[PDB]
């Protein structure tokens, strides 16, 4: 019945509308009736493009690396995760450099005197690979885990095309079945991508509808402060890091802002990067990337490159030790960047465990969550939080795919 | 081996001894090192302390309630009652009113915006009544249960008195050897209570120690404003109410204060009306007063009669609204001093369930405690909290002496 205004109108127009709505509806304390009414369609949203993650990323990476070589992934890959550590790491010392600049926290006086304590550590890294090998991989499917699936696609892809060089020319007749069928459903996934998105109109006003009638009040003061350091910081990444670096590997910045917003924004509003892959993916093809690459540096770059969460937990982390006038100086400075890189590597793809996260880096340094001041200055922060989470999620997304198209622009 | 210096001036040499032990070793990062090498010390005290409460509140108010008329029991309680509710109304407007003087959460920037909600409350009256007839004596003295001992011990005394009255005179005999042993008991735990008390001035010392090591360094910017008008409040709680209800009803206020301290060094130390008592008990007796009037108006003003924690729950209630910048005036304003009444009537006499207590206080007025910064400031709250807590339990037992000798001065 619009009948069909253009998307990014319509969703840029949900967007700073439902803004407003739930500034104005939160403010004049609505929140709960925001809650109760608005929020369910801003959750069917998120609901249809969760509904195609498992598809989607299993059949384009079955697909994808039979139509890419061996040698080729195991290269891809090596870029991406050299890549993706070097984009988490400036985030961070990114953000350390903004409240720094700003200063969040500090001004609100707060003191405490206990630690370390011992403390403990140890990210159980063995468990954590021997993980992404599945044991039943329709298993790993049926519920959620993403990254046993790649593992299996990647996999599988490799021995069809092996099966295809084959003597006997009736399997070459399965191996062809089979892929085709595959390919069959990733294709129609990225039809449905285009269903729901006609949707997220609704979906985008009735998500910021909520997110900033129960959190927008919080953004006062020295929460404010700790606002401003992290999007005017994101907002730094984009410019000083992706930009130069898609200038710089000949890449159109502009065109690339260009391809989008799509995954752009509804990361920015679902604050799900798993939930976001669907359309983070269709404007990976859409935009001319090859399948055997953007169906493996975007599941994989939808958890372990979250920019955003590691640039907010570099300065929420100097928040909490500024209200306690704490000063962290040297050695902890380089101690956040290296933890909140783990931290964020780390985080999940959902939304606000990046707030959660965000204790595993404070007790990195100094301050134990147990000190009622230390928690006092993270619960305020636990009031920004969703508030944050948007321009978190909108980069963490972004540095994926300027991960993936400056990797394939190698390749 | 002291052999024996005097307890006045030992257990006030620890006092400020270990206040400074504590301080010192507390900023310095050692609070752990002192609860777990010192604090052992201070809890030992509060064991022995305890270990008399049930025995010395049962022996003691079976004799005294045998050795008074049913008649006067029943004037003294309820001129006791009207008594502890008028002093606890005025100690929360003293509360305010000091916080309305001071300024303590104003100044910290942090609004937030939900209410009320909806909601709830009703303490079950019905059933804390019913609740004062125990159901086996043996059990309730067997656990805690001193309210329900009361009742029992009372009714008890006025039945052997009965007994005393009766034409066979077998019966006078057993009454009286029954009655005789009871205050065998009775005139033996204030004994005992002596004997520990020359542990206090170590016991004394390695409690301060530790709440002084635990929190001390807490008290600082906005949070140290909400110590000094709960300190500068109660210290004027003594001054403005009980001196002069004292110098009012004939009874002298140094030479009342001189009675002491004893009560009034368990009360602040300990924190724990109900580890007091014994010494507070042997601070009646040891100062005239007749057993069949404290011997029920101290067990029972060591629950019902907490001026010191209905005044900090006032001004701590003020506290996390000026810190979000709701102001709560008229109505409000009077129903705090309804709540914090009911709060600390209300508390337990055991430490900080005040400072836990003060939730309810909350929930009355607007602010609920799921908001972030209701929370946050809360918990700052939490850190300040036994450095309240322990001018809180001293007035909450000096009005319970006040509240006794007055009123025997009046029976
Ligand atoms: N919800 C975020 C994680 C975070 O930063 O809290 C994401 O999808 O990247
Ligand atoms: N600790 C106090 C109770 C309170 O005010 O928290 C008492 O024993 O009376
Ligand atoms: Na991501
Ligand atoms: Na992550
Ligand atoms: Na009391
Ligand atoms: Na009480």
């Amino acid at each position: 019945k619009y009948i069909e205004y253009p998307v990014l109108q319509k969703i840029l127009i949900g967007l700073i509308l439902g803004a407003i709505v739930g500034l104005i509806l939160g403010h004049y304390g609505y929140a709960h009736a925001v809650h109760t009414y608005v929020k369910p369609f801003g959750d069917l949203f998120v609901r249809l493009l969760k509904m195609l993650v498992m598809p989607i990323v299993f059949a384009s990476l079955v697909v994808g690396a039979a139509s890419i070589s061996p040698a080729r992934l195991g290269r891809v890959g090596v870029k991406i995760v050299v890549y993706y550590l070097l984009t988490s790491a400036f985030a961070v010392t990114l953000g350390i450099i903004m409240a720094r600049l700003f200063n969040p926290g500090a001004g609100i006086h707060l003191a405490v005197g206990g630690q370390q304590f011992q403390p403990k550590q140890a990210p159980p890294l063995v468990h954590i690979l021997l993980d992404i090998v599945p044991t039943n991989p329709f298993g790993a499917l049926a519920n959620g885990q993403v990254l046993p699936t790649i593992f299996f696609a990647i996999i599988l892809g490799i021995a069809i095309t092996y099966l295809m060089n084959s003597e006997n020319e009736k399997v070459r007749k399965s191996a062809e079945t089979l892929l085709d069928a595959i390919n069959g459903l990733a294709e129609a996934m990225y039809k449905i991508v285009n269903g729901v998105m006609q949707y997220a109109p609704i979906g985008v006003f009735a998500l910021i509808a909520y997110v900033m009638a129960e959190q927008g009040v919080h953004v006062v003061g020295e929460l404010a402060k700790v606002t401003a350091a992290v999007y005017v910081g994101l907002t730094l990444q984009i410019l000083l890091v992706y930009f130069v670096l898609l200038k710089i590997y000949g890449i159109d910045p502009i065109s690339f802002i260009k391809h989008a917003k799509d995954a752009m924004l509804t990361a920015f509003v679902t604050r799900s990067s798993s939930g976001t892959l669907p359309v983070t993916m269709r404007v990976a093809k859409e935009m001319g990337i090859s399948e055997g690459i953007y169906s493996f540096t975007l599941p994989l770059g939808a958890t372990i490159n979250m920019d955003g969460t590691a640039l907010y937990q570099g300065v929420c982390t100097f928040f909490i030790a500024n209200a306690l006038g704490s000063h962290l100086t040297v050695g902890q400075q380089l101690t956040i960047v290296l933890t909140a890189v783990l931290a964020s590597i780390g985080t999940a793809g959902v939304p606000g465990a990046g707030a959660i996260m965000l204790a595993m880096v404070l007790h990195s340094v100094g301050l134990p969550l147990t000190d009622p001041n230390v928690a006092a200055a993270y619960a305020m922060i636990l009031g920004i939080d969703a508030i944050l989470d948007m321009g978190a999620t909108m980069v963490n997304v972004t540095g994926d795919l300027t991960g993936t198209a400056i990797v394939a622009k190698t390749e």
